[PDB]
């Protein structure tokens, strides 16, 4: 193929922490960490200022505080983020031939019909969707536009934050050529590490 589809992948930037910045404007520009407990605590999401100090999703709060003492630490308020996500997903629904809500902050839009297979028009539609989420919900997102869901996410991972990544039908074959298996969504570190011990590092191996 590389035509039967025109996909727009949408991925919200540092979502939980960003929603918190939207609600408390005074957090913006400062290291911020949303915390999750499941007894003991870990980082759920850190905004960029906090990631810049080395804070990462999954890091124990104790180790986070040790490296980012000056950060602000708040509790996870899932209901509210679900509320935001809900609204954004519904908004996306209105521009898609078909929609896959992969998670609270990830969604795939099939828009081949919507733009009658015109690729360039798909890009523009994506751009308009970036802006529409920024205005209606004040949240910035990163998107990827490609011929299929898989490529749409990869280009998107490479364009954050706040990006618009594109892989036109014509640049696909060679894109795959230099793709690290490592970069394919769903290929976990465990499978990746095992292929590596076998000297398999790229899609062409």
């Amino acid at each position: 193929h590389h035509h039967h589809h025109i996909v727009i992948f949408v991925d919200f930037d540092y979502f939980f922490a960003q929603v918190e910045e939207v609600l408390n404007p005074q957090y913006k520009g400062k290291p911020l960490v949303v915390c999750v407990y499941s007894t003991s605590g870990a980082v759920a999401t850190a905004n960029y200022e906090a990631r810049k100090l080395g804070v990462k999703a999954g890091m124990p709060i104790i180790k986070a505080m040790q490296i980012a003492p000056s950060a602000i630490y708040v509790p996870m308020r899932k209901p509210i983020y679900e509320a935001f996500s809900n609204r954004i997903m519904n908004l996306l629904n209105k521009h898609a031939d078909k929609i896959e809500v992969a998670s609270i902050d990830e969604a795939y839009l099939d828009v081949t019909n919507k733009v009658e297979g015109n690729f360039e028009n798909g890009i523009e539609l994506a751009r308009k969707i970036k802006q529409e989420i920024l205005e209606k919900e004040k949240i910035t997102v990163t998107v990827g536009v490609a011929p299929n869901k898989i490529l749409a996410k990869i280009i998107a991972d490479k364009s954050k934050p706040n990006g618009l990544g594109v892989i036109r039908p014509t640049e696909v074959q060679d894109f795959l050529n230099e793709l690290d298996i490592d970069e394919i969504p769903g290929i976990g570190s465990v499978l990746a590490r095992r292929l590596n011990e076998l000297g398999i590092q790229k899609l062409r191996d």
